[PDB]
């Protein structure tokens, strides 16, 4: 599996724009919505869970670089697989998304798979 | 379990004001308090207890969170289970409930469970 | 054990002026100097030793902590034990005083046991 | 081996411009691209791959550092292995450099193996 | 064994103006380089090996207090031990100097052993 893999989504031009912590399950979880730097188009709704999916092993490193894009605010692709989450409650709140990687964005170009 | 199980509380609209951590019985904790960000209501406390009850898988990352948006002062959800700790002078100093998530908000909603 | 245990000792409206890390047997450790917020009294020291005695368990918790009061400057209230340091050549350095909590202060309370 | 080794290459008075993490083959990732502060060459761009290559140990704090380095956009030289990752399509979105190392260049020169 | 050991050596009132980081015998490493705040003097220059000399245990609380004091630029008390590393080429790079503690300096005194 990649990141980069084309059977994933991404999301170019996107600033992180919420963010929640929680757990399910015993696992700590995560998820952030994205939203257009422009404030175009629907949301982007993708989580991460500690201890579930192929993409566990990226959870802290997804969580620490979440948290600072969230910070400054600057504009990223951002990376999912969907159809992964399958607790329907969780997916209402949320998304069925599993986070998968975060690449940052200049005016031209973002550092990241296609 | 689940963050969002409709037997938690939450707490919209909350500033995160005050922040304490220690240890006890050989547990590291650390506790909040938040206020309604409008001034209205009763504060809210809520505490982590490393490696004790339930929630214990997510502590670090609850912690790492509280401490990121006590620094903002912005606005949260407060997630809990209420009547979790049982000693007695520690609840009567903070509170029985157990921090079990923490979301961001907007001016229309917060991103997490309802 | 509790951080609150009437026999511990805690000083409030105190601000973190120092701050020291080093090794003494095998184990990281740390120390704090504190001093009144409106400049008045006695300094107040107390390490942390992650190896060593029955709040171990808090070093690094403690630890950050503390960098991160340090960093805000904001007023505290510090709680220790007394008297649990012994090797002379450190408690003459620093003092005998075990960190055991850290407490956010307003200007009317701290958000600590008292 | 070492950072320093002559088998590796070095690119100095560079400055991390972009910054992307993910996940390949179990393993969480980073990748940095550099360009000369002060406008001129070719970027250089380097991978670090948790549990993967000989740098495997160093992938942390390297990760930590990078992100200090990009935060602050401070002129650094970047230490590579040639031709480490083999992954097609990962090489050429990125490139099949390992990164080994990063140095300051305050002042005088950079401060790392020369 | 103690940072504070009559046999380990020490410097009052540096700031540290170099940082890196790298890999040597699987091992991170970090070294710092350090002047005078008064730019008298000649520089001072240590590091840390994660998983050699007796000191390994405080790596990551040196290198984590390293970065806080070079981001700040505030005067500090480095202390070392002489005559650690022996690679030549890494000494003759960086030094033989094994970083042992950091120390914040008041206006008139640094806070750690002397
Ligand atoms: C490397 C290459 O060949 N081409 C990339 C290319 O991906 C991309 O070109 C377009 O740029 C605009 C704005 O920069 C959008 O990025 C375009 O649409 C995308 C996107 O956000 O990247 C493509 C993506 O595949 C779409 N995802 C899904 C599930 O459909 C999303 C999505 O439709 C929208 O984002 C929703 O609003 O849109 C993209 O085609 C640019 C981006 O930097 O870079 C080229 O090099
Ligand atoms: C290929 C595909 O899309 N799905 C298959 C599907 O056939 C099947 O799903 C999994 O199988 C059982 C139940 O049938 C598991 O209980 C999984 O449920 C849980 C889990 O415990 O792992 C429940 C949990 O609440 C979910 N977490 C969240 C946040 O929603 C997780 C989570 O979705 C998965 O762990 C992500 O991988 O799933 C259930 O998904 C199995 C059977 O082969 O395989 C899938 O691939
Ligand atoms: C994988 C592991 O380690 N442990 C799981 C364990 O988490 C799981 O418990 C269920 O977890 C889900 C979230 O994934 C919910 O938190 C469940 O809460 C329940 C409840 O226990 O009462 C179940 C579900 O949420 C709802 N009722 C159902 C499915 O019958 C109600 C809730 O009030 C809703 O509002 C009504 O729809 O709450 C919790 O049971 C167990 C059981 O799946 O499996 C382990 O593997
Ligand atoms: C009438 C009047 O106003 N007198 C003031 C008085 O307000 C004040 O006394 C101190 O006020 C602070 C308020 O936060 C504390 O209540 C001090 O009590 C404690 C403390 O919490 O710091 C209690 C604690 O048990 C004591 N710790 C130990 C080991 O004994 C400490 C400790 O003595 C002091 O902190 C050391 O300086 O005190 C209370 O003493 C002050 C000025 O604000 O003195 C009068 O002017
Ligand atoms: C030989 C000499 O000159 N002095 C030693 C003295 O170092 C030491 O004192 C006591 O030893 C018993 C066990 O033998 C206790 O465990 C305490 O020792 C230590 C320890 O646990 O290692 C020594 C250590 O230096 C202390 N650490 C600091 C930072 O001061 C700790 C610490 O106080 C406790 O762990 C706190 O709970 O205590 C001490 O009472 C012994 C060495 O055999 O004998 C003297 O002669
Ligand atoms: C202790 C452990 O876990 N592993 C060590 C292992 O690191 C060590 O390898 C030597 O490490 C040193 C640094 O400590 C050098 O990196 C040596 O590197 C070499 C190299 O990598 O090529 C070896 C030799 O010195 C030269 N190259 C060869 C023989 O191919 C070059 C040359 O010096 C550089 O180009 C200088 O610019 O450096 C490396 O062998 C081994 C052997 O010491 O022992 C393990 O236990
Ligand atoms: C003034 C003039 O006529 N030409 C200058 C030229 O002298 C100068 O070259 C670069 O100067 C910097 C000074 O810090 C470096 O010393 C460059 O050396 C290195 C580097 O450290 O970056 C050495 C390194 O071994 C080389 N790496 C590899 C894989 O070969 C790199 C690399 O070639 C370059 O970094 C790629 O751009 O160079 C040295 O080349 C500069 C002015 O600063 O450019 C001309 O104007
Ligand atoms: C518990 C463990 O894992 N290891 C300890 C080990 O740390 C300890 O070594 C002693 O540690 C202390 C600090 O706790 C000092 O670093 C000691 O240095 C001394 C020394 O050289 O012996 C100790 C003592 O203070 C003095 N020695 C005397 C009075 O004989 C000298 C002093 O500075 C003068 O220079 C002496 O003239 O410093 C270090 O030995 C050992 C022994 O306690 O126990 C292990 O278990
Ligand atoms: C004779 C003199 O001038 N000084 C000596 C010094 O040369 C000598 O070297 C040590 O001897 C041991 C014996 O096994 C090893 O050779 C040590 O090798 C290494 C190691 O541990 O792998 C090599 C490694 O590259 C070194 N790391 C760095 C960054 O340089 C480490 C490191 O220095 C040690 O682990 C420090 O604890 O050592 C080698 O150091 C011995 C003779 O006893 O000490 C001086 O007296």
């Amino acid at each position: 599996e990649w990141t980069g893999d084309n059977t994933n989504a991404y999301y170019s031009d996107e600033v992180i724009s919420e963010l929640h912590v929680g757990q399910i399950d015993t696992s700590p979880y995560f998820c952030i919505k994205t939203v257009k730097a422009n404030g175009s188009g629907t949301p982007v709704v993708a989580c991460a869970v500690s201890k579930q999916s192929i993409w566990a092993p990226s959870f802290k490193e997804l969580l620490d670089q979440a948290r600072y894009f969230y910070s400054t605010g600057q504009s990223v692709r951002i990376h999912v697989q969907k159809n992964i989450w399958t607790y329907p409650l969780f997916v209402n709140t949320f998304s069925a998304n599993a986070l998968v990687g975060l690449s940052s964005c200049s005016a031209t170009q973002c550092f990241g798979p296609k």
